[PDB]
């Protein structure tokens, strides 16, 4: 066996031979199109492995997202959040 999920929270230089937990804003767009093309919200959602709920979030702000890829400042805003309720 082998384990080691210690993790480290340090602010190293803006360069490293490793990926980043966070993802790019363009990634979301990739699928965003599918839905419009023809695919179904659910079909796409599961495609990557996300709850139809979240998915919608992007599609909603898709407008900006489309131009987001061009430039991005930082991820400091909640995409979606609780709202309506079905008794």
């Amino acid at each position: 066996g082998s384990s080691g999920s210690s993790g480290m929270n340090i602010r190293m230089g803006t360069k490293g031979k490793r990926p980043l937990r966070s993802l790019t804003p363009r990634d979301k767009i990739h699928a965003i199109q599918r839905i419009h093309d023809g695919e179904s919200k659910a079909s796409v959602a599961r495609d990557i492995g996300v709850p139809e709920s979240t998915l919608r979030g992007w599609c909603k702000n898709e407008d900006k997202l489309r131009f987001m890829s061009r430039q991005s400042a930082t991820d400091n805003l909640c995409a979606d959040a609780l709202g309506d309720k079905m008794d």
